[PDB]
């Protein structure tokens, strides 16, 4: 559980540097998660969030740090914007707000048994509850 430089395209220049393998969906090498990514980037290009490419980055290509060595999810509030912004959309083309996705099962900002990831305004990161 090494960190890895990113070299997921999508997840390049994100706000962090390195990644980890396996992530949460089993992938055993950012080639299948990048590969798994790919099928969203007509909302990337649409730009129906902002926070849509960060989200999908924080789970594909999870933060890796080299002094926590403990899964560092997303907030539920970065979930919440992006799908807020992209699953009504998604919603009208037939596809739901997927199950792997759903808000509820993150941590939340102020937890204080986890640590989550936000950012803020160039694009800074916030560990946070």
């Amino acid at each position: 559980l090494a960190c890895q430089e990113i070299t997921v395209p999508l997840c390049k220049g994100i706000g962090y540097e390195y990644t980890y393998m396996p992530n949460q969906f089993n992938h055993d090498t950012q080639d299948e998660a990048g590969l798994e990514v790919h099928q969203f980037w007509p909302l990337v290009e649409i730009q129906c969030s902002p926070d849509l490419k960060f989200f999908l980055c924080s789970m594909y290509t999870p933060i890796c740090l080299e002094d926590y060595k403990k899964p560092l999810p997303p907030c539920r509030s970065v979930c919440e914007r992006a799908k807020a912004g992209c699953a009504p959309l998604m919603r009208q083309y037939g596809f739901a707000w997927p199950d792997r996705m759903r808000c509820d099962r993150l941590p939340e900002q102020g937890n204080p048994d986890t640590l989550c990831m936000d950012y803020e305004r160039t694009l800074e990161v916030l560990f946070q509850g």
